[PDB]
RNA sequence: GUCAAGCCGAGGAGA
RNA sequence: UCUCCUCGGCUUGAC
């Protein structure tokens, strides 16, 4: 049932009797489907020779998973094999290793592998080798770089591949190593100003997955351009003539601030440089128990993050944002005050009658028209053209940073009558991560919000970087770029997702960045690598040989030295040698011996001590913990019954018993010394 | 069928 | 060395 194109048969051809190898074609030609015939090949091959083989499908994402055990391998291979799909959602019964010997054709997220592989150098936790496979196939194989992902499998494969080769000139025994195929888009450069460095980092590449080709299509070309194209690029810029009543009336509290702080920023309001002098700043103040210092800055990064989501929202946004963050302060406020407690504050009374007087203000600043934002009005316009000009025949993808981003568009765009006169349904997309005042989403929220677009059921996806990668939509023409530049790979795999005739790439930039610019950028990087991979194409056997060697030993030497910078570069086992104060207030919170551990993950203090000076933040099970002074230290803990009230180290500082020099840590593996466990004798009658 | 929390590794960007 | 963002994985718990 499965068929197949001609250029695909020439590119594969080589891969059909050995030669590991890579491969590179544009966006949406077959790759998934030349995968799928190499499988059926191979497997056809390993049975008629009477042995044994298998093959093992990797993926850096948890949709394709099941993308490719829904619609190209299982709908073709059910009949003469069985198949199986593996991601971080997909409740297993039995094992990983159990199923490399079971299901036949495995599709895995990458790091399942990685885990069983280093359990069974580990432990006895049954753990798998790469000799218990014939077949690796890989997607996007571009991400092979330093200390990713792939790279580690594919460092033991080269080391064994050392070995084999030692064993060639010593001994006849060796291990037959499996095949390994390569698919990708772009190999892509990895941050080379020349041609030259980039035909280096396409070798280490090349190196890092034992190739022998590259086969990009140059003769049957016109299959290709008559039944694939490319879309139109677009720029829109646009510029702010406007902004004076409310941003400079935030850059007004700004040097109210730092006339009340006597601090000199000597850069500019609402960028990165300040929001870097201020963490510093914060750092320091904190290494130094002085308040009035920490306290501006923390609150003057939340200004600057209003200011740089105000270079791509509206001002409504940033009012809601430090409206949510100033009514939780004023929780932690009246929680502390509301607990035989008398004292009041100078600082923080300042701040807050400098904010709220102007917060009734501030929303009616907000709530403006007139320059609701340039690159705003520039997309109503480009999409309603879009929307109109089909009649029906959209499917719109959007891409961006952030998360809050994405959810204020999707809320706006649900808002606005004109994107719901045409009926744009909408709806957004972003991976599974718990960290965010937004609200996350689920495995399966994912998947159905995927069904419903390839249902047609929402008409633009608003998509974070989830979304760069997979995502084989059936025909879609308008993808857009909110203002994001990140690398040559995102660029091109986004310009190629309209799988679809009279297709469209846009851009909106700010004319106030770089942005365009690193357009053009990545513009020259993809003209530069196809000029590199015509270069090692045309490279004689012998000398591609040597190189690649050369490079496979370098990336084996450079793991073993990072190894042993890592042996344990940090073994002070200094178990209560320090003190634990509050960070905001100088006020000490514990010490190293009141300290336990859970689940070699977990530290927390379980002493009737710590227990009565925190309070408890309602919003219930999970509760939030505030100082008395009113930082936020932690989260509670049901732990086997035990309502233990665990942190974060990022919240409090450090004050070492010999000499003090007070740092900060950002988190529990960084630092050198050890805490235990608990043995839960203590706890009892 | 629902929800919460924390931990770790990695990439990209910027400085 | 720092920051931001992002991604993948791992445990605990509650409905
Ligand atoms: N032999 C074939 N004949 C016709 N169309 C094909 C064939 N093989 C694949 N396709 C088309 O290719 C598309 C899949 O592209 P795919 O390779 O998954 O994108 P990407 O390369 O970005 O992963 C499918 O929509 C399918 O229609
Ligand atoms: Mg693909
Ligand atoms: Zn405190």
């Amino acid at each position: 049932e499965l068929q197949l194109r001609p250029y695909q048969m020439e590119v594969a051809q080589p891969a059909l009797d050995g030669k590991n190898i890579i491969i590179c074609l544009p966006t949406g030609s077959g790759k998934t489907r030349v995968a799928v015939y190499i499988t059926k090949d191979h497997l056809d091959k390993k049975k008629q020779a009477s042995e044994s083989g298998k093959v093992i499908v990797l993926v850096n994402k948890v949709m394709l998973a099941e993308q490719l055990f829904r619609k190209e391998f299982n709908p073709y291979l059910k009949k003469w094999y069985r198949i199986i799909g593996l991601s971080g959602d997909t409740q297993l019964k039995i094992s990983f290793p159990e199923v490399v010997k079971s299901y036949d054709v495995i599709i895995s997220t990458a790091q399942i592998l990685e885990n069983s592989l280093l359990n069974l150098e580990s432990g006895d936790d049954d753990g798998v080798q790469l000799s218990d496979f014939s077949l690796i196939i890989i997607d996007e194989c571009h991400h092979t770089n330093k200390e990713a992902v792939y790279n580690n499998i594919m460092r033991r494969y080269l080391k064994q591949k050392l070995r084999n080769n030692d064993l060639k000139k010593q001994n006849k025994p060796a291990i037959p190593l499996p095949q390994i195929l390569g698919l990708t888009a772009s190999p892509g450069v990895g941050a080379a100003k020349k041609q030259s460095e980039a035909e280096k980092h396409i070798l280490n590449i090349c190196a890092n997955l034992d190739a022998f080709t590259i086969k990009t299509v140059k003769e049957n070309l016109g299959q290709l351009k008559h039944q694939i194209k490319e879309p139109c690029k677009k720029f829109v810029i646009a510029d702010d003539t406007r902004e004076n009543p409310f941003k400079e009336k935030l850059l007004e509290i700004m040097a109210s601030i730092q006339t009340y702080c006597q601090k000199s920023p000597m850069s500019d309001f609402g960028t990165q440089h300040y929001e870097q002098w201020a963490i510093q700043m914060e750092k320091k103040a904190a290494k130094d128990g002085n308040r009035k210092d920490r306290v501006c800055a923390e609150h003057l990064r939340k200004y600057n993050e209003a200011l740089q989501i105000n270079d791509t929202i509206r001002m409504i946004d940033a009012y809601s944002h430090l409206e949510t963050f100033y009514t939780d302060e004023k929780e932690k406020k009246f929680a502390v005050l509301n607990d035989k407690s008398l004292k009041l504050d100078e600082t923080d009374e300042f701040l807050m009658n400098l904010f709220f007087d102007n917060k009734k203000m501030l929303k009616k600043l907000a709530e403006n028209p007139k320059y609701e934002n340039e690159k705003l009005i520039k997309l109503r316009n480009t999409i309603l053209e879009q929307f109109t000009r089909s009649e029906e025949s959209s499917r719109g993808i959007i891409f961006t940073k952030t998360r809050q981003s994405t959810y204020a568009l999707s809320q706006w765009i649900m808002e606005n009558a004109k994107f719901a006169e045409v009926g744009v349904k909408a709806h957004h997309l972003i991976g599974a991560g718990h960290s965010s005042e937004v609200k996350p989403m689920t495995q399966t929220e994912q998947k159905e919000v995927i069904s419903k677009f390839r249902t047609g059921e929402i008409n633009l996806l608003i998509a974070t970087t989830v979304a760069e990668e997979g995502l084989d939509i059936k025909e879609c023409n308008i993808v857009i770029r909110y203002g994001l530049v990140t690398n040559e790979i995102a660029m091109v795999q986004a310009r190629g997702r309209a799988r679809a005739d009279e297709s469209t790439y846009v851009l909106v930039t700010s004319s106030g960045s770089g942005v365009t610019e690193r357009e053009i950028v990545n513009d020259f990087r993809e003209k530069m690598m196809y000029k590199a991979i015509n270069r090692v194409q045309n490279m004689k056997p012998e000398e591609y040989a040597h190189k690649i060697l050369e490079l496979q030993v370098q990336s084996i030497l450079e793991k073993k030295m990072k190894v042993k910078r890592s042996i344990a570069k940090q073994y002070n086992d200094n178990p209560s040698l320090i003190t634990l104060l509050c960070k905001n207030c100088s006020m000490l919170v514990c010490s190293g011996e009141n300290i336990h551990v859970i689940e070699k993950m977990h530290h927390v203090n379980m002493t009737p001590e710590f227990k009565g000076l925190y309070i408890v933040r309602e919003n219930q099970t999970n509760g939030e913990i505030i100082c008395k002074c009113g930082q936020a230290w932690g989260t509670m803990m049901v732990h086997k019954g035990l309502d233990l009230p665990c942190l974060k180290i990022r919240n409090f500082v450090v004050n070492f018993k010999n000499n003090s020099p007070k740092k900060q840590y950002k988190k529990w593996v960084e630092l050198p010394i050890r805490f235990p466990d608990l043995d839960y004798s203590e706890y009892c009658l």
